[PDB]
């Protein structure tokens, strides 16, 4: 039940990004819900059933914290797939044009210029785990969770994608285990890097990846080592240090996401319940 948009509605303003399989362009909409500023993800090519199924996929998702499908554009070529617009980008820049050093980076004009407060980070953790608490209730598997590919919109929305155009300007976040097969390794837990066992409690372990990620404002996760070193320390069964910005009750969180054997770990509704009330327990405070 996908919903067709003729192209002479689709106005191309300028590409935002490219990766292997397809291109990102900033555009606008017309007569969709006038002018509407949308994100169009065009497919550069097999490659059509695999668009047909994520497609299908995007129109059945239908969540506050999932990334907004609108449609797409088979009439000509290339095949458009229409996406809502997030002024702020993707979660992992914004959360590094947000941290410590967010005063240096911003513009002049910018909004109350710093990093960002324990409220506005609890916030940002607790919307994200709702989509995961989704993704879990229908059975799905992210198997890429990674702040890149969130996206922010104004008034600190938070939502969640899968855009491997991530695997382009953070190609560094993929290792190449061969051919085209790009393992996010540094977000995995060891059974997902020996054996490619995917979950969704592989995608809880990569979730307190991601609140490592928001705490130490887009930190990459393992930064002081090589591809290789991070494999062996996280196998061997390292813990990631507890971020200068993260409560000692957070890093209980992480540490709940990164229990050595899969069913042990906690799961994303518990993680997201405790968010929420800290996010609660915080908000006048
Ligand atoms: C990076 O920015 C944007 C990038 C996209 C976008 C979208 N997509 C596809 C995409 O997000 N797909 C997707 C989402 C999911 C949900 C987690 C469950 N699953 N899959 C999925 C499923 C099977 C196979 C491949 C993917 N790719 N890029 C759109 C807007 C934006 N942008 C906005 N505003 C701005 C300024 C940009
Ligand atoms: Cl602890």
């Amino acid at each position: 039940c996908v919903h067709h948009i003729k192209r002479r509605d689709i106005v191309l303003k300028w590409e935002l990004g490219e990766g292997a399989f397809g291109k990102v362009f900033l555009a606008e909409c017309h007569n969709l819900l006038d002018k509407m500023l949308v994100a169009v993800k065009a497919l550069k090519e097999s490659a059509r059933q695999d668009f047909q199924r994520e497609a299908e996929l995007l129109t059945m998702l239908q969540h506050q914290h999932i990334v907004r499908f609108f449609g797409v554009c088979t009439e000509g070529r290339p095949l458009l797939m229409v996406f809502e617009y997030m002024r702020h980008g993707d979660l992992n820049r914004f959360l590094r044009s947000h941290g410590p050093d967010a005063k240096l980076l911003a513009g002049g004009e910018d909004v109350a210029p710093g990093p960002l407060g324990l409220g506005q980070l609890l916030a940002v953790a607790s919307q994200v785990a709702a989509g995961m608490v989704y993704l879990a209730g229908l059975h799905f598997v992210h198997r890429d969770l990674a702040t890149r590919n969130c996206l922010v919109g104004q008034g600190l929305v938070v939502k969640i994608g899968d855009f491997g155009m991530s695997r382009d300007i953070y190609s560094t976040d993929y290792y190449r285990v061969g051919g085209r097969t790009m393992l996010p390794i540094r977000w995995m837990p060891p059974e997902s890097i020996l054996y490619r066992k995917f979950t969704t409690e592989s995608d809880v372990w990569s979730f307190g990846v991601v609140l490592w990620e928001i705490f130490t404002y887009g930190k990459q996760p393992w930064y002081q080592l090589s591809n290789t070193e991070a494999i062996d320390c996280i196998t061997q069964g390292r813990e990631l240090e507890r971020p200068r910005a993260c409560p000692p009750e957070v890093y209980a969180i992480m540490r709940g996401c990164w229990q050595r054997e899969p069913q042990q770990r906690h799961s994303i509704k518990d993680v997201h319940a405790r968010l929420q009330a800290l996010a609660q327990a915080h908000h006048h405070h």
